[PDB]
């Protein structure tokens, strides 16, 4: 009885959280709006959506991320201090026309990525705009088409994880913690050691990296378990098969060793010395190709020159310091082998790694004791 109200629960609680018809139109506008403070700001604005609005591991609460893009941008001239200034003096301005449009709270933030952050004047909506996320745009698009092959059930999944983990302190970035993206990272590989998602074990980026086509590709060819359509119009059966999914997840977590290896979705449980390797190849990769491409603007722009190995350096230092294998935890972004879990600090691993002994202990052992508003509900302990 308490298992079944939990599902019940749970599953209503997905269903209130799914976007309303409108929201496709919203979020366009949306779009919209940002595209006409971009031009205002940059030569050939473009504007391109990323996050949970194109995953559609949504709420509608969630934000909404924007990858800038402008006139001869490229992602590999990131680094040169030149084109990094050119790039502020680009964001300063976008801030600067974001408030004349009357976005509010408009924040220009000058960090690992400068970033300008608004709420949306017209939707409420909160705004995470920055230039060439070009990493967040394609492993978007690798997890929307995830989600495509049975919505309600990635969906379901990836969103009480997300809502456990956002209410329990797991997701919480500007907390210590790991953030919605690695927390999704690691609930699908779970489903890949289950056979309920394929491995993309075989990536074909220029840089070794998992391309849209790669994943498209193998979500083609998978298919769920025959029971699974049985599923589609059953509330009751499928919030049984999300709660299975929850119940093994918290398990896997709790007891997954992370001395030895990674979550990754192109090679799960790889070894973090391998990791290691797989690392330093893809920064060999980056590294000559970034090299060519300065050398390529410094040639057209002279005075930008020469080439300063201190600037090239530090630039590689900071690629390398994306993607520690030495580090708590090693959660692999398949796009571009950045460990986005990397934040989390060794003083953490303690919290994270309690709360999955404590999600497991109240899905598994005290099942028939289960009760949707204490599972998830907010932790103040971090
Ligand atoms: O470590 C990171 C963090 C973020 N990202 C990229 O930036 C995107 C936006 O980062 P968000 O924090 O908004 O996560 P999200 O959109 O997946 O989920 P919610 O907002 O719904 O909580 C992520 O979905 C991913 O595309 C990374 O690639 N790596
Ligand atoms: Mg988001």
């Amino acid at each position: 009885v308490a298992k079944r109200e939990f599902i019940r629960g749970m599953m209503a609680h997905y269903r209130a959280s799914l976007p309303p018809p409108e929201h496709s139109v919203v979020i366009h506008e949306l779009q919209k709006r940002v595209l006409d403070i971009g031009m205002l700001a940059v030569n050939k604005a473009h504007v391109e959506l990323f996050g949970s609005h194109v995953s559609g591991f949504c709420t509608p609460h969630s934000d909404a991320d924007i990858s800038l893009t402008y006139r001869n941008f490229s992602p590999w001239l990131q680094g040169m201090e030149r084109v990094d200034e050119q790039n502020n003096k680009r964001m300063t301005r976008f801030g600067k026309e974001a408030s004349a449009m009357g976005m509010e709270d408009v924040r220009y933030i000058r960090a690992r990525i400068p970033v300008v952050q608004f709420t949306d004047g017209v939707t409420g909506i909160h705004c995470d705009v920055s230039i060439g996320n070009i990493g967040g745009v394609e492993n978007s698009k690798i997890l929307c088409a995830i989600r495509q092959v049975f919505p309600d059930f990635y969906g379901a999944y990836i969103h009480l994880v997300k809502a456990w983990g956002k209410a329990r302190e797991v997701i919480a970035p500007e907390r210590s913690t790991f953030n919605s993206f690695t927390v999704t990272t690691m609930a699908l590989m779970v489903l890949q050691e289950l056979g309920l998602l394929p491995v993309f074990s075989k990536p074909t980026g220029e840089f070794g990296e998992l391309t849209v086509a790669d994943a498209e590709m193998l979500l083609q060819e998978f298919k769920l378990p025959p029971i699974y359509d049985s599923l589609h119009d059953d509330d009751e059966k499928l919030g049984e098969a999300v709660f299975f999914c929850l119940q093994r997840f918290a398990e896997y977590y709790a007891k997954y060793d992370f001395s030895a290896g990674t979550v990754s979705l192109i090679h799960p449980r790889r070894h973090r010395t391998v990791y290691e390797r797989v690392v330093r190849r893809h920064l060999e990769l980056l590294g000559s190709r970034k090299r060519l491409e300065w050398e390529k603007h410094i040639a057209e722009h002279k005075e930008d020159g020469p080439l300063d190995e201190n600037d090239f350096s530090a630039s590689m230092q900071n690629e390398t310091t994306q993607r520690p294998s030495n580090s708590p935890y090693v959660v692999e972004d398949f796009v571009n082998y950045v460990n986005c879990g990397r934040r989390v600090q060794a003083s953490r691993v303690r919290h994270i790694q309690q709360e999955f002994n404590r999600l497991r202990e109240m899905l598994i052992d005290k099942e028939s004791e289960l009760k949707f508003d204490e599972v998830f509900r907010e932790s103040d302990t971090v």
